[PDB]
This record gives C-alpha cells, structure tokens and sequence, in this order.
C-alpha cells in the first residue's frame, strides 16, 4: 500500500507518481484508444533513474548496514522494482517495433503499478529501520527503568541520576528529529505531547528516589510506599514511552485508535461505578434520609455513567441498556412523588423500593456483558495482525524445509483460531466468508504436506499467494469489528449535532448507527446536568430530557412506515430537530453556572491541607481534622474532575483543546490521590525537612494542574457565559453578606470576604488570560484596565472585613463594608461589557453532500472558501462511478487525483491566508493544527486515484486489491472531507473576530 509514513516518502513519491500519471494518459491511447503513442521512453529511464539512486544505496544498504531483516525484505523488494523496469523500456523497445503492439501496451501497464507500490515500499522499508533502534533506545530505557527497583539505594542513586542523562537527553533528540519527520496532527501532536511527560516525571522520579533515602535513612519496611510511588510514575513510565513506540510503528493512516480509546472509557466507567457504588444505593435503601439531592444524585451518576458504558456496544443491547435506564428514570421520580407528599415513601414503598434496586443490579450485570467482551473484541485483531507476521516470517525465507513448514503450520494454528472469536452472528454473510476461507487457507497449508523434501521452488508460488491470502484475512478480520462496532460520538459537541442531524431521516447509516448511539448520547449529559440541581430544578430540565426520550422510540419507527419525506413521520423528526435547539441553551447554559460555582473555592482546602501539612502533634486534632480537610478534599475534586469534562464535553473548544481537558483531568484524577499521598506521609514520618518540599512538590505540581486547568476550561466556555455565572452569583453572594449582617454573624462575613477574593482574584486572572490572547489594542486594554480597577478594591474588601469582624452590630460601619462591597460588583460587570462586542462505490456519494451541508453554513457569495468547497465536493461525484467501475477512463480519475488536491491545496492556503488576519493566538494556534493535514492528505490522492488508475481496466484486476483500492479511495475522501468541514466552519469562525 503507498504509504504516508514520513515527510521524505511524500517528498519522493509524488516525484515518481507525476509522470507515471502521464505514462498511463498514453496508456489511454494505448488500448482504450489502442493506438499509437509518443516516445516517451526518455521518463521510462528517468523515473529508472529516480528509483535507481535509492536502488543503488538500497542495493548496499542490503551488504554495508549489517542488519539481518533488511537482507531479508529487500530482495522481495527493489527486485520487483527491477523486474517492473526491465519491462518498460521493453515494452517501449517492442513499442520502437511497432508503433502500437497489444503485448506492448499491456507490459507498460504492468510496470506502471509496480513502481508505485514498490517505490512507496522502497521508501518505507528503511524507514522501518530507522523507527527501529529507536525502539531500543525506548528499550534501553525501560529497561534502566527496570534497573531503578534492582536499584533503590543512595550509592546508586547518583549514578544512575547521571546514566539517565546520556539516555534521556539521547532520547529527546531522537523524538524531535522524528517529530519533523512524520506529517499528521494526530500523529505529531500525540508524540512530543507524550515526550514531555517522560522528561517532566522523571525529575518527578528523581524526587521520589530523593526522597526514598531520606526513607531509608529512617528503618526499613515502611518505606516501600514510596518505591510504590516510584511504581506509580514508573508504570507511568511504562504507560507514556509505550504509547510512542506504537505511534511510530502506525506507519498509514491511522485506523486502531477508537478501539483503543473506547477501551479507557469502560475501565473508567466501570471504577466509577465501583466507587459511586456505596453511597448510591444508600439514598435508594434510605426513604427518610435525604429527599432527593444527596445520594439521589449518585444514583444518577451510576445511571449516566452505565449510560455511557452502552455507547459502546452494538446490535439490540444498544436499546436494551438504554431501555433499562430511561424507565428506571421515571420510577425513580415515583419514588420521588412519594416522599414529595412523605407518606408513601418509607411505608408504601414496601415493594417500590426494590423495582428500582432490581433495575440497577441486573444493570450493573448487563453493562458487565458488555464489558469482556469489547475487551476481546479489540482484542486478538492485534494477535491475528501478530500471527500474520509470524506466518510472514519464515515464509519469507523457506529454504526447501519441511520443518520449517511445520512450524509454520503450527503457527497457523493460532492464526486459525481468532476468527471464530472473533465471529459475530450479526455479518453471517461475512462470517461464512471468513469461516470458509480459513480452511482453504488450511488448504495452502496444507500444500505443505506434499513436501516430504520441502520445495522453495513450490514456495515462491505458495508465498505468492498465502501473502495475498493473508491480506485476504486481515482486510477482512478488520472488517469482522468495524461492521461490528458502531460509530463513536463525535466528543466535541457541535460533532453529536452533526452526527444526529442528518441521522434521523435516512435508512444510510441506520444500517451503521450513528444517531442512534448519538442521541443516546446527547442526553445523557442532559440527563447528568440536571443531576446536580435541587429537586423542582431537577424536572425543568429533564422535562426537556424526556421529551427527546419519547421522541426516541417514535422515531425508530417510521424507518417502516415511510421515511423523512412522510408527513407525520418528517413531522416528529421537525418535533424532535426543534427539541434539540432549546436543548442547546438549557445544555451549555446549564454548563456555564455549574463552572462557575464549582471552581470558586478552587484550592481553598490545600491551603488548609498545608496547615494540616505544618500542624505537629503539639497542634490539636492532626489527623481527624487532617481527615475532614482531606475529605473536604477528595470530594471537592470530585466535583473539581466532572464539572471539567462536562464543560469539556459540552464547551466549545478545540479538539487539543478537548483532549487538553482530557488529558489534564486524567492528570488531576491521579494527582488528586498524590496530593493525599504526599500529605500522607509527611504525617507518617513526621516533620520532616526534606518531605516537606515532595510535599510542596506535588502541590505546585497539582496547583499548576489545577491552575493550568482552571486556565484551561476558560479556554473551553465563553467568557461571556463565566463571568454572567460569576456576576449574578457573586451579586448573591452579597446578598448572602446581607442576610448575616443583619443577624450577628462575623466568621460569616469572614467566610463571605473571602469567598469574593476567592473568585474576585480569578475575575482579574481571567481578563489578563484575555489581554494576552488579544491583539486589538483598544480592545485588549479595557481588559486590563478594569481588571486593575479590580485589583484596585479586592485589598480593602479584606481590611473593613477584619473592622466588620470585631463589631457586628455597628451601622455605619457595617454599613461601610457592603458599601465597599457595592463599588465591586459594577466594576465585576464591566468585564463581561468589554466581551460584549452504475459501479459506483456509495462513501464517495455521500461524501460530497456530507461536505456541502457543511459550506451552506454560511450563505453569501463573497469569499470563495465556499467556492472552494463547492468545488471540492462537486469534483468527486464523477469518480463515484469510477470506482469500482469504469473500466476505461483511467484518466478523468488522475484528472481527479490531481483536481481535488488542487482544491485541497487552494484550501489549504486561505485557510492560513485568514489565519495570518487572525486577530486571536486560540483562535489562530486551532486554525493553524487543523490546516497542516489540508496539503498533506491532498497529494496523497494524487497518489493513491493514479494507483487506482493502473488498478482500472486490465481486466487481470483482483476484486481484493481493487476494493483495497477503492477502500483507500474513499477512506481518505472521508478523512479529506471532514477536515475540510472543520476548515470551512472554523474559517468562517474566526471571520468574524477582526
């Protein structure tokens, strides 16, 4: 396959495709026209000669780089290179003959392919070395890893603190060399951004081992926790450097990502369902305890969560997860009715108390069914792509020998397996196609019984065609899971719009599921904002939650009666498009006064962990207080973690920024037993000198988490949606300096004056985070001007408070404090004023009108971005038929191979033209990521629609490599085209910020 694997491989390829295009538009005249050509012998030698210079390094390299494997592969490979160039100047030797010999035109059509695979082999297979000691280095370094729990004493401390010093500065510079080397934002991005944290933590690590002799120093057998925590960062260690050895090996597109990732979630959901487990099911086994916000409120979080378990699985068990929690909701608020009126809570509910319990239990089993075995379903497609290679291995080098082939055949035996786990009754016209060919690929194995003497010369034809026989398996297992696993919810949320808008009117994707996970989706974030309301805000919400919700099933319906053109049936689709866009403003609404009365306080009890951090024993109550406030804690974070990610989720942001949440609540989901752990065992050894510092450590690391994050989600709302949430909430607030004023009440206001610095200081923070991303002069200085009027009256606000403090019933001076609170909240007002100005392949088909209900966005004519979009799109409806089909016109699909890059390097140049017009860095950095995989992915079509062109009309075309080849046709269409969406949205995005 014309891989993408590296920056030179683009850099050389296209240089080699461009006039093979132009071989085979003679190949157009030669036998579709089958008339005489131009002597266009003179490229025949220079693309000879544009392979020759890597043939004659390569040929070397073979003998001067002592390697083992590159020997190996190399001969298979450039030698093809050869035998397809010794055909092209024959062809045209037996075309100096005759001006148009049918031999001769069909030898040059033979030769013009195997270049271009072989060319795009060529230039990956040493490349592949070079990835290669790379891995060692990781190896070497994994290993010294391995090495520093041999070693965990101070006479190898500062040895080793030296020997990771020619590793890890060895290891970076390798990486930024290969971090110009690849060309993929989801590839270069997910790199460095890996790469930092080895080097970040290992310090880290090293304080950690810093601190462990001062362990040491005290006696043994307490001490481990600590090389527990060197544990805890070491299988960090061996999480984070891992990732990156297998970014590397990717080598394509990227394709085995949402599997993996889907993996995470689970494991997430299913702790979190472990640990909100207890104090859940308390409130459903409590009638007179709390009514309904306590436990009521995990109980939900139980819900919303195996909700999310169900966005994973396929088939029927996509209903029967949401079927068991939708009427699980309304049960629960008849349980809610009772103790609304409070008699028929603790007696009556002597059956209605365990109908809730039951749909819970039974729940956590049905989510559990889906657990193993989408664990095993992402799994062994690794293995059977593990037991290709070992089939690959020695059938590369046989050797004539008959053990070797019952090695081989043994190792099939596991290559045999994987398929019938990883059979799925649904595909059963997929699953006789692979259940079949597996014992016709026992059959070619079973070539090998005839050689009692084994026979390279019967090899060289068997691995001829098993190698394409596995080729036939591993395009097909891969299939046996992706016509399995339904289509992930875009996370970003404008993408669950998109994914369920055009969703709810076409049989298209019904055969996929991409709404039908989606709008189960949507709402169960919804259904989880409403969660954390009281009781009568609760309902306002889920009333609009539950109208979706039977909007659901009467429209899974009239898929039978009907379709989207239907009257009753495009009228509950319009009943249910309507529903979602007043769901719009009361979802992301609802997020915005969640923020900001969550991240308020944001590291009030870490202070006071730092004063349980300081307090001896001579201080009263070291541990129980030092419980509470750790208590105080845990479950601030708690809130701190999931008011993040649903500000993430529904916040619009970008992906790096989403992913810049994702990963930075992952680092505060760990972090935040850290901080318990390094106040811990300052406690546990107590008062020490040198555990103070890992103590304060972990604190300025998790204060610049928390700090970068609480950053980072105002990166993720608007601005104009915090500090509205912030303004009326503080305007309450002192409201609430009111009410204790009048009742005499000091500490109140003292919890009160603070609790206007705690988020008074972060209004400030917020409006220089604005000036700094700013540019307009007159439009970033008001920001900075009255964040400093801020700055001029947070300071007296704590001093009258002390004057307030000492005299409660004093009017007049009392008087004079909420008259200094009065001058604040005006000038907290003004920061939100500064914001207030036919063989027709069908993914092809739909790609075009995916893409242009994407520029209707806009509806102008002015700039021709949506010129360049109509383009885009329009220009591969004509090669819809021509893959798959139309055998003849070869040529319109280069005229397409080149027509659509044109466009997607005309794309790519307005989209950094407005960007250098960007008057925001967010705003720009965005446009910046997205707009480097415009020209990248765009002259990969150039190639791969002029290999499809030799794949075109021979009429010796295998209906595998041909369908490999239409795969990679559309599956870069799709990739092509939904980055072009993210560009024509985002360029009009940024339009109006000028």
């Amino acid at each position: 396959m014309p891989v993408f694997h590296t920056r030179t491989i683009e850099s050389i390829l296209e240089p080699v495709a461009q006039q093979i295009s132009h071989l085979v538009i003679m190949h157009e005249e030669g036998e579709v026209d089958g008339k005489a050509i131009p002597d266009l012998t003179a490229p025949v030698a220079a693309v000879q000669a544009a392979v020759s210079n890597l043939v004659r390094v390569g040929k070397e390299t073979v003998q001067t780089t002592e390697d083992q494997i590159l020997k190996r592969d190399m001969p298979p490979a450039f030698i093809k290179v050869e035998n397809a160039c010794t055909k092209l100047v024959q062809a045209a030797q037996m075309l100096q003959s005759d001006p148009y010999s049918v031999p001769a035109r069909d030898y040059l059509i033979d030769g013009s392919r195997g270049i271009l695979s072989g060319t795009s082999d060529l230039l990956l297979t040493f490349d592949e070395a070079e990835v290669r000691k790379i891995i060692r280095v990781c190896k070497g370094i994994l290993e010294y890893l391995t090495v520093a729990e041999v070693v965990e004493t101070m006479e190898d401390l500062v040895t080793y603190t030296k020997n990771l010093g020619p590793g890890m500065t060895k290891m970076a510079k390798m990486i930024d060399e290969r971090q110009q080397e690849l060309t993929h934002q989801e590839h270069r991005v997910m790199l460095v951004n890996s790469m930092n944290t080895v080097k970040e933590l290992l310090p880290v690590l090293i304080s950690a081992m810093k601190i462990f002799v001062t362990t040491k120093n005290s006696k043994n057998q307490g001490i481990e926790e600590a090389l527990k925590n060197r544990n805890f960062t070491v299988e960090k260690m061996s999480a984070e450097i891992n990732e990156i050895i297998r970014v590397l090996q990717l080598t394509s597109w990227d394709e085995d990502a949402w599997a993996s990732k889907d993996t995470e979630a689970m494991k997430r959901a299913l702790a979190s369902i472990d640990s909100k487990l207890n104090q859940a099911k308390g409130w459903l086994r409590d009638p007179s305890a709390s009514p309904g916000d306590a436990g009521e409120q995990a109980i939900r979080q139980i819900l919303d969560e195996a909700g999310k378990v169900g966005e994973l699985c396929a088939g029927k068990e996509r209903r029967e997860i949401l079927g068991t929690c939708k009427m699980l909701g309304q049960m629960t608020d008849q349980v809610a009715d009772l103790r609304a009126r409070g008699q028929g809570s603790s007696p009556v509910a002597m059956q209605k108390a365990q109908q809730v319990s039951q749909g819970l239990d039974v729940l956590t089993a049905k989510v559990e069914n889906a657990a193993r075995k989408l664990e095993a379903m992402t799994n062994s497609k690794q293995s059977i792509a593990k037991k290709i290679d070992a089939a690959q291995n020695w059938l590369a080098d046989p050797n004539g020998g008959p053990e070797g082939e019952e090695q081989i055949r043994g190792a099939l035996a596991e290559a045999r397996k994987i398929a019938e786990l990883c059979d799925d009754p649904k595909e059963r016209d997929d699953i006789l196609r692979s259940l079949g060919e597996i014992s016709a690929l026992t059959s070619k194995l079973a070539d090998l019984r005839r050689q009692g003497k084994g026979d390279s010369p019967e090899a060289r034809a068997l691995a001829k065609q098993v190698a394409t026989a596995l080729q036939n398996l591993q395009t097909k297992t891969n299939r046996a899971v992706a016509n399995s696993r339904p289509a992930k919810a875009a996370v970003h949320l404008e993408g669950k719009i998109e994914q369920a808008q055009r969703w709810i009117d076409n049989p298209t994707v019904d055969d996929r599921g991409v709404g039908q996970a989606a709008i189960r989706g949507l709402v169960a974030e919804g259904h989880r904002l409403a969660n954390v309301m009281m009781g009568p805000y609760r309902q306002d919400l889920l009333a609009k939650c539950d109208r979706v919700d039977q909007l659901t099933a009467q429209l899974a319906d009239l898929a039978a009666r009907g379709e989207g053109e239907s009257p009753q049936a495009r009228a509950l689709a319009s009943q249910l498009q309507d529903s979602l866009k007043d769901l719009k403003a009361r979802m992301q609404e609802a997020m915005t006064q969640e923020v900001s009365d969550v991240f308020s306080d944001t590291t009030t009890p870490i202070k006071l962990l730092a004063v349980a951090a300081t307090a001896p024993p001579d201080a009263p109550n070291r541990e129980e207080v030092f419980d509470e406030r750790a208590a105080n804690f845990e479950n601030h974070s708690g809130k701190l973690g999931a008011t993040a990610e649903k500000a993430a989720a529904v916040g619009t942001a970008n992906k790096s920024t989403v992913e810049g949440i994702q990963a930075s609540v992952k680092t505060a989901r760990e972090l935040t037993p850290q901080v318990v752990s390094a106040a811990r065992i300052l406690l546990r050894n107590p008062g020490n000198q040198a555990a103070y510092e890992h103590f304060e450590t972990m604190k300025n690391q998790w204060i610049d988490n928390v700090e970068k994050m609480t950053g980072l989600v105002d990166e993720a709302i608007d601005t104009k949606s915090l500090l509205d949430a912030s303004e009326e909430a503080i305007k309450k607030d002192l409201d609430k300096c009111k009410v204790a004023m009048a009742n005499i009440q000091p500490q109140m206001l003292v919890a009160g004056a603070t609790s206007i610095a705690r988020r008074a200081n972060r209004i400030l923070l917020v409006a220089k985070r604005e000036v700094e991303n700013s540019e307009d002069p007159k439009f970033r200085e008001a920001v900075k001007a009255a964040s400093d009027e801020l700055s001029k009256t947070i300071s007296p606000m704590v001093m009258d408070a002390k004057a307030v403090a000492g005299n409660i019933s004093d009017p007049g001076l009392q008087k004079s404090f909420l008259d200094s609170g009065y001058r604040i909240l005006g000038a907290v007002a003004k920061v939100r004023e500064a914001f207030q100005p036919q063989p027709v392949n069908q993914p092809i088909l739909a790609a075009a009108q995916s893409l242009h209900r994407e520029a209707t966005k806009w509806s102008s004519k002015g700039n021709d971005i949506i010129a360049a979009a109509k383009r885009m799109a329009l220009l591969m409806a004509e090669m819809s038929r021509l893959v798959r089909g139309g055998s003849g016109t070869k040529r319109a699909l280069i005229q397409c191979a080149k027509d659509i890059a044109k466009a997607s390097d005309e794309v790519t140049r307005l989209a950094k033209e407005v960007a250098k017009q960007c008057t925001d860095k967010r705003i720009r950095t965005n446009l910046l990521q997205v707009c480097e995989r415009i020209p990248t992915i765009s002259t990969q079509l150039k190639i791969l629609s002029t290999v499809k062109a030799t794949m075109l009309g021979r009429t010796n075309i295998s209906d595998e490599e041909s369908e490999q080849a239409t795969e990679m046709l559309v599956h870069n269409a799709q990739n092509l085209m939904q980055s072009v969406k993210e560009t024509v949205r985002e360029a009009e995005a940024a339009s109006i910020k000028i």
